[PDB]
C-alpha cells in the first residue's frame, strides 16, 4: 500500500493525476544523478535504485487499469496470475461473438461497420470502467477483479480492430 503512501494519496482509485505529476516529479528531483555525481557507486546505484522505485510507483498509479490492479493486490487479489480466469462466462461468449463479426466485417472489407465496431467497443469499456470504479467504491474486490480483467479482454479486443483499420481495404 506504500505507493499510495509515498504519494501521500489515499488507497482508493479516485485519484488526481495532474496533483500525482508535480509529486512524482518532486520526488525524481530528489534521486536526479547530478546529486550524486561526487558520490560512490553505490550511492550512485542506490540512487538509481530509489528512481527506479518512485517510477514504478508512478506507473502503477497513473495508469487507470494498473492502479485498479494494485489497489485489488492490497485485498488479496493477484490479477496478474493465469490460473485465475473470467468468472462471467456469458462475458467470453460475447467477446467470441464480437470476434466472430469483427471477422466478417474484415472479410466485407466495410469501413463504416469498423468504424461503428471500433466505437461500440469503446463505448463498452468506458461502461464496464464505470462499473468497475463503483465495485471498488462498494469494497466487493471480487466483482471489481473479475470486471478488471474484462477490461483486460476489450482493450486488446479494440486495439485488434483499430490495428485493421490502418489497412482494412488493402492498396
Amino acid at each position: 500500500m506504500d505507493y499510495f503512501t509515498l504519494f501521500g494519496l489515499p488507497a482508493r482509485y479516485q485519484l488526481d493525476t495532474q496533483a500525482l505529476s508535480l509529486r512524482f516529479q518532486d520526488l525524481q528531483r530528489q534521486y536526479h544523478p547530478d546529486k550524486f555525481a561526487s558520490g560512490s557507486q553505490a550511492e550512485q546505484l542506490a540512487a538509481v535504485q530509489q528512481s527506479a522505485t518512485i517510477n514504478q510507483a508512478w506507473q502503477t498509479l497513473r495508469h487507470p487499469l494498473m492502479r485498479a490492479e494494485y489497489l485489488l493486490s492490497l485485498h488479496g487479489f493477484d490479477l496478474a496470475s493465469e490460473q485465475h480466469t473470467v468468472r462471467d462466462t456469458a462475458f467470453l461468449m460475447e467477446q467470441l461473438e464480437l470476434r466472430e463479426e469483427l471477422d466478417e466485417i474484415e472479410q466485407a472489407k466495410d469501413e463504416a461497420r469498423l468504424e461503428s465496431f471500433i466505437k461500440r467497443v469503446k463505448k463498452m469499456f468506458d461502461t464496464r470502467h464505470q462499473l468497475m470504479v463503483e465495485q471498488l467504491d462498494n469494497e466487493t474486490w471480487d466483482a471489481a477483479a473479475d470486471t478488471c480483467r474484462k477490461l483486460r479482454f476489450l482493450d486488446k479486443l479494440r486495439s485488434s480492430a483499430e490495428q485493421l483499420e490502418e489497412k482494412l481495404l488493402d492498396f
